[PDB]
């Protein structure tokens, strides 16, 4: 592959020069024939397979702290690779295990927030044995993070898998989602997306309110066992009730979202490590909620009603009345937001924060890869500056994964 | 491997396996992905190509290597062979065009893809013979208002020192001017070819929107000026249907999106100049063209005439006089009775035809950066819609700009 690889931005001219793809480590799925980059989704390791890949994260690891190739460095090399041999694996030190979960959401090239990487409260979960401890863990996960609105980005991280019949997971894609209640006569009923796993809650014996915006029960597994339902105490789930600076009447639409943004499905790999059950949250852009959870079609799907609202023609497609109306809820979801001083960033200032940090990327690390189809955000594209930014694409680890959802894996007992 | 894609909104997946035809690279590899880069022969080269073109060719008719398809592979090769080229059958020439337009894997506007006009301009030799053939094009084309798909296609590259070319990116195209204090009139973009035109003897009107004069290269020679007549220039006053101040803020366009730099390859041969045109998918002014920074860059002004809170971002004031300026623009447009289309139309339009390709050819490759439009994304069906991207050929590709590379 070619040392430099150059990257363009057609609004401002600006030329970057990459050479941290030459790292990559992983396939992408694309090839010399074929490109996968709006493809969404493109057993243990063994003892052999496991020694390079954690001196590479060791070696990679003392390379930061500016102490390669020193005698803490060799030591660790040693401990490490001994543990390896004794034991089929190995336990990271906390300043290791740190240093992993921050470079793991440093390399996402998924996500346009990343210019907060360095900032992430790691909670070491590593000692959790049960569900019920499972439960308490993301509890004060919870409440941390949403700090009464002020929110701090964190993970809470569970032991790694072993032998892979015991892994720990949370079922929840994420820790906050309202329920999805598919009726007899095919309507639904709250969030469509969420009926399946709904319906396994259901099953596992919740009782559903079977309202518009039921905050789903967390469904969590320790050690390979059964998942246990919890309900997170509601009073930890921050919430904010959607109006408008200008209708009055769009808080009749009663419209809410939940504030904290928190991915619990993914796979952390850290130095071939796989930590299963890794919990991670941010702070939300605007579009997220406004646009895709609010006016997807096989989401709430608002966008009629806030048409019709607003008394707009609504017979040809060309009157553009769709784009209108999600201009104005996303106003009106920014706008809820911030009067609730619960944190929120635009997708103007969030893409442009990514460029900067994308230029330093480039400057002090030698790139910085970038899922253009993710990172451009979902409405107005192109008056953001991301859109115009070349990007190129790559997986460095330690990273986060994607892995099968675990109803379908599972071996009940 | 069969390949699946789905789309997220409908579930719906269908099946690629026309990839496995590619050839040709995409930039990418198994651990790089260049996805959003915008820019990723002798007797013995040309060959081969010409095989697979004309096989391909027959294949489509349903001759398959008939007495026909055989003399004609004969044919071919005694012509390379005698004078290092050959020249295409005017039945393969338009189906060689038609196939690169439906190969475009950045082109949303693909269902049509069948209905093209080609011009067969092979016998041109000079530009004053460019010029007249491209004064055709975009009156047929045009057809008043009721725009009609259509590509002119100019005598393909021999030697590399006598390439047809037409200079000028796109067909039409307003002039750029550099201001004393800073500022720039007109298309900021087109600053540097408007002041090649100038310094060729274009005398500029120095106006906001002056179509630019063409610029033809035939033959290898310097390139020659040429205005098109105006009466051939249809363009849109842009007024909105509320906004009563909009039509004050002095906007037009013109109706003829006609990309006249990209080089055609069919059967291994090289058409450097090959101008094609379509219509209007609405963004492209609304969004891009009016909006863009380094552009028209109208959204500040808009949004003050619109009385929009403009000090925070978080206002979304800049989408909302976006909203807006498309509007108006689809508004004119179909107010002038000149063909124009919504990019909700045109990504709807686009799934059915990738729906079609999917049944009758096992595939259809598509750039999903360039699909998407530039507005509004996931609420078109194309967000949602999983592409594969490969390179086929018969294709458009691009070619150095002309200017980088003559030999005055
Ligand atoms: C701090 C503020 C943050 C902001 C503003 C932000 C922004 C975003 C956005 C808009 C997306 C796309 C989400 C979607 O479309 O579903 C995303 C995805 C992602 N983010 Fe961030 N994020 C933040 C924090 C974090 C943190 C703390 C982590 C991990 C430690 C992280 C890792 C990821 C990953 C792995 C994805 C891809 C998710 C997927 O593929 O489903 N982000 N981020
Ligand atoms: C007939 C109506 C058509 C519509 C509505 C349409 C729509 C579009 C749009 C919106 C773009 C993006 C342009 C840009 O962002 O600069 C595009 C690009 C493109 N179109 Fe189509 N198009 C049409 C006809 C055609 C025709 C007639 C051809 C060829 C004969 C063609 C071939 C292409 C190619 C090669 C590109 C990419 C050009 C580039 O890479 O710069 N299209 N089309
Ligand atoms: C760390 C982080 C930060 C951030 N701003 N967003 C996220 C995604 C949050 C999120 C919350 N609920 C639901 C989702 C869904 C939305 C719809 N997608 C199809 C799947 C993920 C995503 C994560
Ligand atoms: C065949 C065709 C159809 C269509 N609807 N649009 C196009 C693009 C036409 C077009 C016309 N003038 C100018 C451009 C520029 C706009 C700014 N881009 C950065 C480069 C191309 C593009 C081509
Ligand atoms: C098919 C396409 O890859 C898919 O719809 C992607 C497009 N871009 C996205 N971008 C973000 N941020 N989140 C998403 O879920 C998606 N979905
Ligand atoms: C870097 C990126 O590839 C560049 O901005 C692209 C993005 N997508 C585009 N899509 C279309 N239709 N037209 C364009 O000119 C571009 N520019
Ligand atoms: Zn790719």
């Amino acid at each position: 592959c070619p040392r430099f690889l150059k990257v363009k931005n057609w609004e401002t001219e600006v030329v970057l020069t990459d050479t941290l793809h030459l790292k990559s480590t992983l396939e992408t799925g694309c090839t010399e024939y074929i490109c996968m980059g709006s493809i969404m989704h493109p057993d243990v390791a063994t003892k052999d397979q496991l020694f390079p890949l954690a001196k590479e994260f060791i070696d990679q690891y003392y390379s930061s702290i500016k102490r390669f190739g020193s005698k803490a460095h060799m030591e660790r090399l040693e401990e490490v690779n001994k543990e390896i041999d004794t034991t089929s694996t190995y336990q990271l030190k906390d300043t290791e295990l740190i240093y992993g979960a921050k470079h793991a959401w440093r390399n996402a090239s998924r996500c346009v927030g990343r210019i907060q990487w360095s900032k992430l409260q790691v909670f070491d979960a590593r000692d959790c044995t049960t569900a019920h401890g499972m439960f308490n863990y993301i509890c004060n996960h919870v409440k941390y993070a949403t700090n009464k609105g002020n929110l701090r980005s964190a993970i809470t991280i569970f032991p790694q898998r072993t032998d892979g019949k015991h892994d720990f997971r949370v079922w929840n894609s994420q820790l906050i989602r309202y329920a999805g209640y598919k009726q007899p006569d095919g309507s639904t009923l709250g969030d469509p997306a969420n009926v399946q796993f709904t319906e396994i809650c259901i099953q596992q014996g919740w009782k559903p309110p079977r309202g518009r915006f039921d905050v789903l029960p967390l469904l969590l597994q320790a050690n390979g066992n059964d998942p246990e339902l919890f309900q997170i105490p509601p009073e930890l789930v921050l919430e904010v009730p959607i109006r408008h600076p200008k209708f009055e009447w769009f808080k009749d639409l009663g419209l809410k979202w939940y504030g904290l943004p928190a991915v619990s499905n993914m796979l952390l790999e850290i130095g071939g490590l796989e930590f299963s059950a890794c919990p991670f949250s941010g702070w939300y852009m605007g579009t997220e909620i406004g646009v895709r959870d609010y006016c997807d079609n096989s989401r709430y799907n608002i966008l009629e009603e806030v048409a019709k609202k607003m008394n707009l023609d609504m017979r040809k497609t060309s009157s553009l009345w769709k784009d209108q109306a999600l201009v104005e809820i996303n106003i009106a979801v920014l706008y809820s937001f911030q009067s609730d001083k619960v944190t929120i960033v635009d997708h103007h200032s969030a893409t442009e924060s990514f460029i900067k940090h994308m230029e330093n990327e480039y400057r002090c690390r030698g790139g910085c890869p970038a899922d253009w189809v993710w990172i451009v955000p979902p409405m107005s594209g192109s008056i953001t500056p991301v859109f115009h930014q070349e990007m190129l694409n790559y997986r460095l680890t330690p990273s986060f994964e994607y892995q099968p959802d675990p109803w379908n894996t599972h071996v009940w007992k």
